[PDB]
């Protein structure tokens, strides 16, 4: 379980895999927040998440994961699970609470809508994709029930965004880590993958377009697609 | 929607349902942290989580949920989703970060092991229980794959608790909201429900017992079992 020669932690390192339509919807989450805050970071493209050295970073053996220097720069720390990477980046780099929440009131709603995604739509979408593509046997009654549960989550988000002045999920005024966490599983392209007509949730669709127009979000989607298709296929990408 | 006349927010209100074997595994989580920190609170036993007035508090229409006064008293705050209720209580009441984490390094590990439960074991256990008991049709291949996924999660927790000096999931020295979130789904009674032999994860079983011996945890289990079975069946308890 020796670390590859090219893995060093001089700044925040974000672990990703080769970019595909179905490999980027969790890794893009911390990348959006890094781009929003302009955090200096490296990208490490993992060839095999099953590799022992990677399990020492993330024992759940998935991307995204982060290695970073401690605030005083003496030690190294780690974040894994997409929602945990958002919480870490906000803690370490969002001192103004622009995306993390400035007070107990803001953080109460951010944590409600962030946790709703982490517990409900996120894992439901993950199980849908697993049974749809990865499970050796096709289980259509299971796939259909998971698809049905996704529409129930879209219904909750739609109700929220129909509330007066509610331009984003947590706060009225600005997007937060709750919006960043939800976006990849609540946009037209992902809805079409699930076999859903996204137009049935108009305020949710409008919200997805508004999030999509943010320069940091555009930069994140642009970059995450390219990782592992460049000059260097695997390992630490050239800064 | 108009609230019941007995629903007033003079302090933290924890929304629960009548105590049964199958109704307490999520509501016990915020109650453990309230007992650990000695947070003043009220208990509201919800008769119907389908009630329109309740969906104004939690749009996911489940317990636990919280109403509380904002620190400055200007707003009524809400928390819903079991993990969010832990985050809220920690934010509002855990001044020293005893359960929430005192520094960026502590919080990085607490949030890792808390989110593992929120995203992996929690929803996996929920889907196992749904397909096992609630789904009109029995889908054994789905139930078996979910049961398998539970054993993989126990394997991860076992690995962690085998690391030198790692007495708790997040921190070596003390339990955190990560441990509180995990306990209800990683103890002998729950393992037995899943048809698993909990002895096959010895360090995880030792950890569950260590958590279980805490006075706050004992009080929380006792109280959550009893809600709705005292003087009052539904509404604000006295």
């Amino acid at each position: 379980s020796e670390r590859p020669s090219d893995l060093v932690v001089n700044r925040l390192v974000l672990f990703v895999v080769k970019g595909t339509a179905t490999s980027t919807h969790n890794t893009v989450k911390p990348l959006i927040l890094l781009e929003e805050l302009g955090v200096p970071h490296d990208i490490y493209v993992v060839e095999k998440v099953s590799a022992p050295w990677f399990s020492e970073i993330n024992p759940h053996k998935m991307v995204p994961a982060i290695l970073d220097r401690s605030p005083d720069g003496r030690d190294t720390l780690r974040a894994w699970e997409a929602t945990s990477t958002l919480m870490y980046i906000a803690d370490a780099y969002d001192k103004d609470g622009t995306f993390g929440g400035r007070n107990v009131q803001e953080r109460s709603e951010i944590n409600n809508w962030l946790t709703l995604h982490t517990a409900a739509l996120g894992p439901t979408a993950k199980y849908w994709l697993y049974f749809y593509k990865l499970h050796p046997e096709k289980l259509p009654k299971t796939i259909e029930k998971l698809r049905s549960n996704i529409t129930v989550q879209y219904d909750i988000l739609e109700r929220r965004l129909n509330e007066p002045g509610q331009q984003y999920l947590a706060l009225k005024d600005r997007p937060t880590i709750a919006d960043i966490a939800t976006l990849p599983f609540a946009m037209k392209s992902t809805a079409e993958l699930f076999g859903l007509e996204f137009e049935k949730w108009p305020k949710l669709q409008e919200w997805s377009v508004r999030m999509g127009e943010r320069e940091a979000v555009k930069r994140a989607w642009q970059r995450v697609a390219g990782f592992g298709h460049g000059e260097k296929e695997y390992g630490m990408l050239e800064a």
